[PDB]
Formats: structure tokens, sequence, C-alpha cells
């Protein structure tokens, strides 16, 4: 089996994506955040505290003829930004761009942190990370991945993610209409749960290549693209008046800048981010200064290939007895 749902960026700064889900019988259709760097599939729900749902659209189970309480068990669950979300959960059908998978752990939320709640676009996560860091108690449970990975024609999924436009999932196959050139594959660690693998180095505009090596994890759940300080530094330096900023948070810059590429290696291979993509905007309606695209990871405790950086390759996510990652231009 295959299946390939449409990601839509969620806003005019692509600070999320939002994929189309199906659960239950008859189909209850949410827009879930498809979070690489995340285990769990958790969903605005009719158990929702009702002062905490606000323009989501929630999964009723009672609805669903497929849809069973797996008893006593529950969920909860902390992000790297300071969210959350909690509560218990369901075994139900679930399907993605035409792919099925039945007896899906689906974590019904009953308390979300107001991150959440103030989104109205994002109906819950689909996690993709591996099956070990998720929350379920006392029963750990299943991605939908892991779930599908027998059925998959190949144990694989793709991440398409487009700069200001839609872009493509793909479970159990590789469209090789959709990138230019190779595929260039690298190690994966799993050891911390994570698509985690090591970047041979960078560039900043079109300035020599630095070869080190940067671990890290390729995570769609994550805006921006977070390295180390040094890197970071290194690039904002490049861009006239640009300077962090600990009372916004980060690095900002004039909004009259033309920001340049940022290159990260793939073993012998490079991927080019264009300078537009480094771009988030005023950092409040009307200002001049706007917020950058690459932040430091030294408050975080690990590197993140976040959309900044995934979203300018064609990216596979090998699931296969030794996981491995695959980048392509595109
Ligand atoms: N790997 C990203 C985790 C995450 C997901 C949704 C909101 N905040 C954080």
């Amino acid at each position: 089996s295959t299946g390939s749902a449409t990601t839509t960026p969620i806003d005019s700064l692509d600070d999320a994506y939002i994929t189309p889900v199906q659960i239950g019988t008859p189909a209850q259709t949410l827009n879930l955040d498809f979070d690489t760097g995340s285990s769990d599939l958790w969903v605005f729900s009719s158990e929702t505290t009702a002062s905490e749902v606000d323009g989501q659209t929630i999964y009723t189970p009672s609805k669903s003829t497929t849809a069973k309480l797996l008893s006593g068990a529950t969920w909860s669950i902390s992000y790297g930004d300071g969210s959350s979300s909690s509560g218990d959960v369901y075994t139900d059908t679930v399907s993605v761009g035409g792919l099925t998978v039945t007896g899906q752990a689906v974590e019904s939320a009953k308390k979300v942190s107001s991150s959440f709640t103030e989104d109205s676009t994002i109906d819950g996560l689909l996690g993709l990370a591996f099956s070990t860091l998720n929350t379920v108690s006392p029963t750990q449970q299943k991605t939908f991945f892991d779930n599908a990975k027998a059925s998959l024609d190949s144990p694989v999924f793709t991440a398409d993610l487009g700069y200001h436009a839609p872009g493509t999932y793909n479970f159990g196959f590789i469209d090789t209409t959709a990138y230019t050139g190779s595929i260039t594959y690298t190690a994966v660690s799993t050891k911390q749960g994570f698509w985690e693998w090591t970047s041979t180095g960078y560039a900043v505009g079109s300035g020599t290549f630095k070869s080190t090596s940067i671990d890290g994890i390729a995570d769609t759940g994550t805006t921006l693209l977070y390295l180390p300080a040094t890197v970071v530094s290194a690039y904002w330096a490049q861009v006239s008046g640009a300077k962090s900023s600990s009372s916004v948070g980060g690095y900002v810059f004039p909004c009259s800048a033309t920001l340049p590429s940022f290159t990260f290696g793939v073993g012998s291979a490079r991927i080019v981010i264009p300078g537009d993509y480094i771009d988030f905007g005023p950092i409040s309606t009307g200002s001049s200064s706007c917020f950058g695209g690459i932040q430091s990871s030294a408050g975080i405790g690990i590197n993140i290939f976040g959309d900044v950086a995934l979203k300018a390759a064609f990216v596979v996510f090998n699931g296969a007895t030794t996981p491995t990652l695959g980048f392509a231009s595109k």
C-alpha cells in the first residue's frame, strides 16, 4: 500500500503545515500537524475542556462506530517550546492520503495549553518520530507510520514541504519526479527517539564551506533552523544590522535586508536554503525589525533541522531495519 497527502502552510510565514487526516467511521477529517520530532497522534476532541477549544475541528469518538476506549490508558506530552497537552486514548481507523491503519491509538485531549487553543488551524498532531517516545501509559503505543510500515510497498515516508506553498507527505514510495539529481542518504541514530543525523558542515551565502560535524534532528514539527551559536553568529554577521535580542527571543534583522542563503552538508552533498526562506517577517505588526529563521540551539540541548531547512529539500525518512535519512535538492 501507499498514501499521498498534501500538506499546507497554516499562514503566510509557513509557521507550520497541516495535513488532512480521516479518523473514525464515518470519517471525521481533522487537519493535523505532522511532526517527525514526536510520537503521539493526539487530537482536539469532544472531551477537550470547552474553554480550551477555539475554532478547531474536534474528534467525537461517540460518533465513530469503530472507536474503542483503550481502557486505563492516559497520555501527557510537553514539547520543547513549553506547550503541552494530555488526555485519554481511543483506538480507531485512521487514514492519510488513502493509506489506512486500523486500531491506531488516537489520543484524545482533555487539556491543551494556550498556544494550541490559540491556533485555530491545527486540530492536533501526528507524530512520526520513533515509537519509543510515545507517551501513552501504562501501555506505550505505536505511531501511524510504525503501524502502517509492514503494509507499505517500501518502509519509508517522505516530506516535501513547500516555501509559501503546499507540499506533500508520501507513505510507502519515493516519487522520483519530486526532486532533482540524486538522493544522498545519511546515518540515523535512534538513541534519543528522533531522526537524528550528523550534517557535514555549512556555508553562508557564497562563502566557503566549513567542514564540521553538526548532530541534529530532522523535525517537521519545528518551524525554524536551530544550530550552534558559532554557526548562527557566522550567518547573522553577514546581515547588516542583525543582532540577537533577548527581549524578542532571538536574532532579528532589518526588514530592509536581503538575506544570504545558508547551505548545509549531507555527506558530500549540499542543500541550499535560499535567503528568503530565513525571513519570518516583522516581530510585531508594522515593525521594521524582522525575525530570523536561523536561531541558536544553545538553550535547547539539541540542534534542530526544522521546516526552514527541510523545505529546501526532498527528505526521505527510511524506516528500514536500520533507519536512514535521505536528502535531495528539488
Ligand atoms: N517537534 C515539534 C514539537 C511541537 C509540536 C507542536 C507544538 N510545539 C512543539
